[PDB]
This record gives C-alpha cells, sequence and structure tokens, in this order.
C-alpha cells in the first residue's frame, strides 16, 4: 500500500509547462511529506481544473476562487487552505489596456473597442470584470467587439501587441509576466482594478479521508514564508487554513450574475 495522489493546478503561469515547473516542487513537498506517489497536471483553463475536480479525477486541486466555489457548489468539494502571495491571502482583478490608450473617461468612452475576457471558470478574468460591468449596466457583449475564453497569456501578449485594446488579468499574474520579462510593462497599463479577492483555493473532494485532510492543512499552513517561496513562483510564499465563509465575496458575485 502506497498512497498515491492526483494533484492538479490552475493557470499561475502563461502555459501548463511553466506553471508545473515552478509549482511542482511544492505538491512534491506535500507528497514527500506524506510518503506518497503523485501524478499532476496543469489544465489550460480555470474552468477546466473546476471541472476536474467536480468529476472525481483530482485528490488534491489548486482551483482560481470562482473555480473552487463552482465545485463547492456542484460536487461538495471542500476548501482546506487559501494561498497567500506576497503574505496576503488576497489579490486583484485587472483590466489592462493598450498604453497609447485613451481612458479619461473609462468605460464611457470605450465603446466599441476589443475587449478580452478569459473563460467563464476564471475568477479575476471573467466573473469579476463581468460584475463590473453589470453594476454600471453595461453588456460587454454587446458594447465591446467582444472575445470571450483567451488565457491571461493571451490578453497580455494581444495587448503588448495590438491586436486587442483591452483585456483581462490578475495582478500576481501580470507581475510574474513582468518579472520574467514576457511582458514589457512599457507597452500597457492598468485601466481598472478590482478590490480585494480571496486567492485561490487548496481544494480537496467532499468525501476525502479526514486524517489526510488534517495532515495536508498543518503540512501547507505550517510552511515559513521562505520554505514557501522555495517551492513555488515568485510571489508565492505560503498558505493559510481557510474555510467556505472566506468566499463570500466570489459566491456573492456569481449569484448576481446568475
Amino acid at each position: 500500500g502506497k498512497l498515491h495522489l492526483r494533484f492538479a493546478i490552475a493557470p499561475m503561469r502563461p502555459t501548463p509547462s511553466q506553471t508545473i515547473k515552478e509549482f511542482e516542487p511544492i505538491f512534491k513537498y506535500l507528497a514527500d511529506q506524506l510518503g506518497a506517489t503523485y501524478e499532476i497536471v496543469s489544465p489550460e483553463s480555470w474552468a477546466a481544473i473546476s471541472v476536474a475536480m467536480t468529476n472525481g479525477h483530482v485528490d488534491v486541486g489548486w482551483l482560481g476562487p470562482w473555480g473552487y466555489v463552482l465545485s463547492n457548489k456542484k460536487a461538495g468539494t471542500e476548501v482546506l487552505a487559501t494561498v497567500k502571495y506576497r503574505g496576503e491571502p488576497f489579490y486583484k482583478a485587472l483590466i489592462v489596456g493598450r498604453a497609447d490608450l485613451p481612458i479619461k473617461k473609462w468605460p464611457e468612452d470605450a465603446k466599441g473597442l476589443k475587449l478580452s475576457l478569459s473563460d467563464q471558470g476564471n475568477t479575476s478574468g471573467w466573473l469579476i470584470p463581468m460584475a463590473y460591468f453589470k453594476s454600471i449596466g453595461i453588456d460587454p457583449a454587446s458594447y465591446f467587439e467582444y472575445r470571450e475564453g483567451a488565457t491571461f497569456g493571451q490578453n497580455e501578449s494581444q495587448i503588448q501587441h495590438g491586436l486587442i485594446d483591452l483585456g483581462s488579468d490578475m495582478d500576481r499574474g501580470r507581475n510574474g509576466m513582468i518579472e520574467a520579462g514576457q511582458i514589457d510593462p512599457s507597452k500597457s497599463k492598468i485601466v481598472w482594478e478590482s478590490s480585494k479577492l480571496p486567492n485561490d483555493a487548496i481544494s480537496v473532494p467532499k468525501d476525502f479521508d479526514p486524517a489526510l485532510k488534517a495532515r495536508i492543512t498543518e503540512i501547507l499552513t505550517s510552511l515559513s514564508e521562505e520554505k514557501a517561496q522555495s517551492l513555488m513562483g515568485s510571489g508565492y510564499n505560503g498558505f493559510v487554513k481557510a474555510k467556505h465563509s472566506d468566499y463570500k465575496v466570489i459566491e456573492d458575485a456569481g449569484r448576481i450574475l446568475g
């Protein structure tokens, strides 16, 4: 009897291969603490990891907030901990624009511009920006030359190459792209930034072994910032214990949008 764990991680970096290269060590560390073998995947979209957890393909998943909320609703998926970025279990959604885009009367001067949002499982990339536009009576699909389903990597690349005017991103991902030399920040600017959102949910299925649940939570939340950072992409530096009600702001946004 060798314990085996199926892991999955959301799109922290622009490609699955970059995500796995940078973030696999925390998963290896976790498995080693348990004496477990493991396997790992990083689906291209935020919805896809939510679906994978819901459909019973994942033992421990690092899901985006809305991905977790959706999976908890559909399948009773449980959040054990929230990831820390720069020491905090929060982040912000962004709408990024071309550097030369006129935005003094944003978004009332933006009708007909090319806007790219992410997949419908993406908290900062889809849910939160849709909630913003709906709060001010804008229907993005009719208001903009609108595209849905892009990755954050695609949005930032398209903005920098002048192929779209506006695209969603998350602050932690944009920071990492700048730091990796993947974005030239002089070619784009932040047009809108959300209020704080709870960070990603380390999640397990409803019927996950209680003893393992407890052990996993303790292993991740006891990590020092230095050790956590040594195992993950730049900026990601630990985990805090979490429960469902920590995701209330996201659940509320999803309700408002139907």
